C-alpha cells in the first residue's frame, strides 16, 4: 500500500484537505449572519466537542483500515461491524465526497477563471455602490450563464467551460501521481504558497483607507457581537455545520487520507496540528480579508446589505469591484482568486481520493484507471451543476450539510459504541507522540453523540429542478451501492 513520505507532507496534505473555499467564502458570511463575534462561542464549543473528537476518530478509522488494505468506509465499517448494513451505511462515505466534489470542483474552476482574467486585466471598469457593483454582477452572470428571464437554466460561457476542463486536468495531474509523489509533493508547495498569499492579503486589507471607512471599521463590523441570538438554535446548527465542513469531517476524506498513514505513525499530534492550522487560516486569515475590505470600501451602512448578499456575491462580485477601485487592484484580485484556487484545489483532490481509493482497494483498478474514471464521473455529473440553477444548493444541502452530520454520528457510533469504546480509545492513542486527554474519552463516548443526536432532532423540528438533482444523486448512491456489491463478489 502507498504511504505518506514524511510527517510534514502528511500534515500539510491534511491541512490542505481542511483549508479550502469554506475558510474564505463560507466562514465570513456564516459568522456575520449568526452573531458576529458572538458566533465564536458556538463555533469554539462545536470545535472542541465535535470537531476535535471526530477528527481523531476519523484519523484512527482510516489508519486502522489502511493497515488491512482498505481506505474507504464500506470496507472499514464492515471491519468494525461485521454486518451487511454496515457496508450500506459505508456507501455514504463514497456518496458524500463524490456529490460534494461535483459542485466543489466547479466553484474551484470559477476561481481559476477569475484568476486568469484578473492576471491579464480582462476585468470590467466602472460614484455609487450600485453603479460600481453592476458591471461585476454582469461579469459573473455572463461567466456563469445566468438567464435573462425566469428560466431556471444556466448556459456557461465557452471560457468558463474550458476553464472547468483545465481544472479537471489539473486535479488529475496531481491525483494520477499518487499519494506521496502527487498529493504530498503538491501540498509541500501549495500550503506555504497559500499562507503567504493569505497573510499578504490580510496586510494589504489592514492598510485600506477610503472616504467611506477603514479596515478597522470593517473589523469592528465583523466582530461586533450579538449574544442575544445565541438563543436561536439555528446559530448552533450553523456553527456545527461550519465545523464539519471546514475540517472535512463526515466526508470520508480524512479517513481515506489517514489510510495511507503507516500503522504505528502518530495521528494524535498530526491531526491536532492539521485542525489547528485550519482554524488559524479560517478565523484569523479568512475572516480578516473579505468582509473588512467590503465595509472599509462601502461603509457600515452598506455592510449589512452585502453581508446578507451571500458568499458568492461577496467573493466574486463585491470583492472584485473593490479591487478595480484600488491602485494595482487587478493584481490583488489575481492573488485573491489564486488563493481561492489553491485552497480549492488542495481540497478537491482530497474529496476525489475516496472514490479513487475504493476503485483501487476493492475493484483492484490501477491508479491511472481509478483516477481517470473518477474524473470522468465527476466531469460528467458536473454538467448538472453547470447548466441547472439551484442544483448546487440541493447537493450542498443533502451531501455537504445534512449528510456529513448524519455520517459523523454514524462513524462515531460504529467506532466508539459497536466496535468498542476501549478498543477505539486504544486505537486512537497508539503511536501518538502526545496522548489524547482522558476527558475526551467521555466526550467521544457520551457528549459528542448526544450533542449530534439532539441537533439532528432539533434540526428535524425546525421547483422541480430540485427533483432532477434529487433523482440524480439518488442514482449515484444506487450506482455506488452496485459497485460495493460487485466488490463483494
Ligand atoms: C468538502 C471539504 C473539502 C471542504 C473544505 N474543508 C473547506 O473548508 O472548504
Ligand atoms: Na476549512
Ligand atoms: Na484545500
Amino acid at each position: 500500500r502507498e504511504h505518506w513520505a514524511t510527517r510534514l507532507g502528511l500534515i500539510l496534505a491534511m491541512a490542505g484537505n481542511a483549508v479550502g473555499l469554506g475558510n474564505f467564502l463560507r466562514f465570513p458570511v456564516q459568522a456575520a449572519e449568526n452573531g458576529g463575534g458572538a458566533f465564536m462561542i458556538p463555533y469554539i464549543i462545536a470545535f472542541l466537542l465535535v470537531g476535535i473528537p471526530l477528527m481523531w476518530i476519523e484519523w484512527a478509522m482510516g489508519r486502522y483500515g489502511g493497515a488491512q488494505g482498505h481506505g474507504t468506509t464500506p470496507a472499514i465499517f464492515y471491519l468494525l461491524w461485521r454486518n451487511r448494513f454496515a457496508k450500506i451505511l459505508g456507501v455514504f462515505g463514497l456518496w458524500i465526497p463524490l456529490v460534494v466534489a461535483i459542485y466543489y470542483v466547479y466553484i474551484e474552476s470559477w476561481t481559476l477563471g477569475f484568476a486568469i482574467k484578473f492576471l491579464v486585466g480582462l476585468v470590467p471598469e466602472p460614484t455609487d455602490p450600485d453603479s460600481i457593483l453592476r458591471p461585476f454582477k454582469e461579469f459573473l452572470y455572463s461567466y456563469i450563464g445566468v438567464p435573462k428571464g425566469d428560466e431556471p437554466i444556466l448556459k456557461p460561457s465557452l471560457f468558463a467551460y474550458i476553464v472547468f476542463l483545465i481544472t479537471m486536468f489539473i486535479n488529475v495531474s496531481i491525483l494520477i501521481r499518487g499519494i506521496s509523489k502527487g498529493i504530498e509533493r503538491f501540498a509541500k508547495i501549495a500550503m506555504p504558497t497559500l499562507f503567504i498569499l493569505a497573510v499578504f492579503l490580510v496586510i494589504r486589507v489592514f492598510l485600506l483607507e477610503t472616504p467611506n471607512g477603514t479596515a478597522a471599521d470593517g473589523l469592528n463590523f465583523l466582530w461586533t457581537p450579538d449574544f442575544e441570538k445565541l438563543k436561536d438554535p439555528g446559530v448552533w446548527i450553523a456553527a456545527v455545520g461550519q465545523i464539519f465542513f471546514t475540517l472535512s469531517l463526515g466526508f470520508g476524506a480524512i479517513i481515506t487520507y489517514a489510510s495511507y498513514v503507516r500503522k504505528d505513525q502518530d495521528i494524535v499530534l498530526s491531526g491536532l496540528t492539521a485542525a489547528t492550522l485550519n482554524e488559524k487560516a479560517e478565523v484569523i486569515l479568512g475572516g480578516s480579508i473579505s468582509i473588512p475590505a467590503a465595509v472599509a470600501f462601502f461603509g457600515v451602512a452598506n455592510a449589512v446589505a452585502i453581508a446578507k448578499a451571500g458568499a458568492f456575491n461577496l467573493g466574486f462580485i463585491t470583492l472584485p469591484a473593490i479591487f478595480s477601485q484600488t491602485a494595482g487592484g487587478t493584481f490583488l484580485g489575481f492573488l485573491w482568486f489564486f488563493l481561492l484556487f489553491f485552497a480549492g484545489l488542495t481540497s478537491s483532490i482530497a474529496i476525489m481520493q475516496p472514490m479513487i481509493a475504493f476503485l483501487e482497494d476493492e475493484l483492484k483498478l490501477s491508479r491511472k484507471h481509478a483516477v481517470l474514471w473518477t474524473a470522468a464521473i465527476v466531469f460528467f455529473s458536473a454538467h448538472l451543476v453547470m447548466f441547472l440553477n439551484k442544483s448546487l444548493d440541493e447537493m450542498d444541502f443533502w451531501a455537504g450539510t445534512i449528510g456529513v452530520v448524519f455520517f459523523g454520528l454514524t462513524e462515531l457510533i460504529i467506532f466508539f459504541w459497536i466496535f468498542g469504546a476501549d478498543k477505539a480509545w486504544e486505537e486512537i492513542n497508539r503511536g501518538g507522540i502526545i496522548k489524547v486527554p482522558r476527558i475526551y474519552y467521555y466526550v467521544m463516548r457520551y457528549i459528542t453523540p448526544a450533542f449530534l443526536a439532539v441537533l439532528l432532532v432539533v434540526w428535524a423540528r425546525e421547483h422541480w429542478t430540485v427533483w432532477i438533482t434529487r433523482f440524480y444523486i439518488i442514482g449515484l448512491f444506487l450506482f455506488l451501492t452496485f459497485l460495493v456489491f460487485l466488490a463483494e463478489r
